[PDB]
């Protein structure tokens, strides 16, 4: 329990004010809101936090504030990944300094790097994490990095690696990873297949939609544990109706908008080049916010 | 049953040393499947090596399988060819032989518009003279990438009664189920069967069902009884087998296991498919004996 | 001589009931010859071979040989997914007197590179002496070969050429560098001029049926160091290809040939559909333009 | 006039991975001395994506001090963030660059409309310096259609397109649709063919060590001498063959190191060092190129 990273953890969004600067008050509210719905932990500074449109200092500012708000209460994983190894090392040291339970790093992107280079990248960050377990981050869709199973097996067996965030829809590979690593903490990365992902071998998950309905995902975990497939399927279906909408509106901004109507986020904008939500979607988003609030 | 839902084995085509149809082995394999308690057979698809077969050779298999299983288990005839006219010929034969349904892969190699794909299916449905159509979506091998909207249009064409979904995208599997509550939806990738059912599929069609169809029936049963653990354990066992078949070559590996089970005389596939590497024989023989003992 | 040159990928004319239109096939063969084409690539993608039976493909090979053997070079594409079917067509091509055979990498089912090699070897054996033209077309076949694999295939005993249907002109140059004497056919008409500059010494294309003389003109212009002329010819070819891509390439070509009084009924076989009637004006005008120019 | 052959500048670092100002200046002067038409600074080749904004500005400022008014200077100010890209664009203006450039924002999926506003905003901050749209699908993961490309290149303020694509049919289509557009060939290994298809110049990393060969191909084709153009492209490709084996940027830095231009031939981590088995070939190449010109 004290060091168990297994569970349902929300990929935290980063609230900005009207001038696109960090909205500290809204960030703190989002953190407490997540804690309030019984989330197991928070994955901070990942893709969902718009880390790649933030500077290093801005990312450390978020990490620091989140730690003040939730250290001790729930598990905290800091995504310190950057294309640059040096930059990633700086964020890792900060994460440890702030008291995070673990660090994570997306496979470095844009430039083609050999597998050996990817491995040394992780080793160097692990060194700077000085004790904090590393969560390997496999998300080929956005990174463009396509690892094989043998390569994935090598990464998760590196000293200091304590988990794998599997943002892949291949549930055959999910089962193979579980079979090869019975004790590995394995996070399902695509919210829209959560139930199936757990059935294949994942033992938890990390996702952006957890910010507005994390309890549903917890419900699925419970349902599958008790053998209630009907309930598990029903919950996944409701999640997917929501995801269908968020894909039309834009996932991050759609979530920020729902959180805005829930009185958590002051201004629901993402950073440019991200545009605003198309006004034609507001009635559905408002209706969803109302529904979720009644449900919770 | 009075419907097409269920666990259907994708039938393999046994050949002799001369690469010619081995009827004796074909009949044995059909009876073997029936004995395993399978719900039906999907004949003339990828697994039956239909694409390295002539139209008349595919028709010959359809006739014999009908003679062996018609009235005993459901029979689905895959009549798909790149050509619409050739697909129609097989559909007419399937009707004459008394199959319960026809199926057709999205025509491949040449790029065709979605409208042309739709007219392709309409033409075949016409020739099937009443038999329902099972749309066959397998982007990995066909190279045809349909959107969800296109899949919805295809499954709602007059005469279409089901969809064989050979795709590992379980978000799409759930979306299809949500849009069509009564649709017969077969899971296509054996290695994700359990997850596929949980996502919305209500059955499946697979090549590995030939040697362990009872395991898949078991997963269906377990999930219906809310026994998640048993369903997972069964899927894990199937995947241990699939891992092996992928190393040896799936079709030839399956035929080799069937050989050791005294079903298939000569486990060869047709060229350009090569033989199984002899270094795998020990593992394949051990698997066959393990499966026979299991039954 | 040799197999280098501008070879037209032959189309297969059909009658009202989607059956071979023998009279039109003969006219198309003679039409190509009159354009001054160096040879014909028969039974390939362009001939709609993949929607024809072995018997139908053989019939076409036999007719074409009757019409052009001894007048121009003839390459028989005998490729099928099945090796045995491929060998049957190879044996027939030999019987009819074709100058060479060709085969697309077997598709649909995934095959190991060794299986691909054994496939070509078996067909070469059945070609009984005729040189093999390896056919690399990843876009349609789905088979993605590496340079080392391409090198291996082109040096197999019996291989005499390569039809490179790829827009990767770096690989085109590398292939020419590794094999200075290899017959190298440019497969994408829309980059013909650039392909030759990169290393190809000829080409095979469907659009050669209606404007082969233009490609012959590009070969000549480059040979004589006339870049501007080569560029202008390519631009004119691309203006045509732009249109053909909108209308559908094969049916668009057959429709142009119809207006040229060569093809009776310009339909392709189902599932291919007819040309959208809104394009008829453009296609007819193009036919008119080409006849004037020619 | 932005037409021409321009080297994608590399960013030299020291043993501790920090900018090596003296080598940076040496490389700029080296390019000038060998006759390059201009420099493309802060692009993929300059390892901009493993640098901070302040570090990229530092490079832009130094290069400007070294070559403004001597050769054309194009600043790649592209970042995923629009705001960040604008800061660099404003700086490029202050330093006196002749133009700015921006790769299509990556990692996160953006709508074409969002891509358009991104460029408009950067163009606004460039305060007068024309924009060079940068299409490179292989690395950005952004696949634009011809129509979208046409829309981008017609935006107010855009004066050129760096086409890093091996599709020469599209290259010809772009040239046909835009007769006067400055179109840079992006893949050095197909330079000759890219020019024949419609490019009227190029931008590339290998220009740092053999820019004159590309200048030679331009001349050859203009003079209708195919033979020489092909021979030159072939020699360039023999070199590119090697650089792909060693790793392009570090291979180039190594050659430049043996030519006494770059003090330390390292790229920033995660890039690893050059495999020692390749040094004999790299030393020989350096010797060859120094004796050649």
């Amino acid at each position: 329990m004290a060091t168990n990273l297994r569970g349902v953890m929300a990929a935290l969004l980063t609230p900005f004010d009207q001038q696109q600067a960090l909205d500290k008050a809204s960030l703190r509210r989002l953190v407490q809101f997540n804690i309030q719905q019984g989330i197991d932990g928070l994955y901070v500074g990942g893709s969902t936090g718009e880390a790649f449109v933030q500077s290093l200092s801005e990312r450390e500012q978020v990490l620091e504030i989140v730690a003040e708000e939730a250290k001790g209460k729930i598990k905290l994983i800091a995504h310190v990944g950057c294309v640059s190894t040096a930059e990633s090392q700086q964020l890792a040291a900060s994460a440890k300094r702030y008291g995070f339970d673990a660090v994570s790093a997306v496979t470095p992107f844009y430039y083609p790097f050999s597998f050996e280079e990817h491995c040394d990248h992780y080793r160097a960050i692990i060194d700077s994490a000085d004790g904090l377990p590393m969560v390997v981050y496999n998300i080929p869709a956005l990174s463009g990095v396509k690892l094989t199973l043998d390569q994935i097996n090598t990464l998760v067996t590196l000293p200091g690696v304590g988990a794998l965030k599997q943002t892949s829809g291949d549930l055959y590979q999910m089962e193979q990873i579980r079979r090869e690593h019975p004790d590995l903490v394995l996070y399902n990365g695509y919210d829209e297949i959560f139930a199936s992902g757990l059935l294949a071998g994942a033992d938890g998950g990390i996702g952006s939609t957890y910010n507005i309905m994390g309890w549903r995902y917890q419900g699925i975990v419970k349902a599958l544990k008790e053998g209630d497939i009907q309930t598990a399927q029903k919950l996944q279906t409701e999640c997917n109706k929501v995801i269908d909408l968020l894909i039309k509106t834009g996932r991050f901004r759609g979530l920020k908008t729902v959180l805005h109507y829930m009185d958590v986020v002051s201004v629901p904008l993402c950073r440019k080049p991200f545009g605003p939500v198309d006004e034609k979607y507001l009635p559905e988003l408002k209706a969803l916010a109302q529904q979720l609030m009644q449900e919770r």
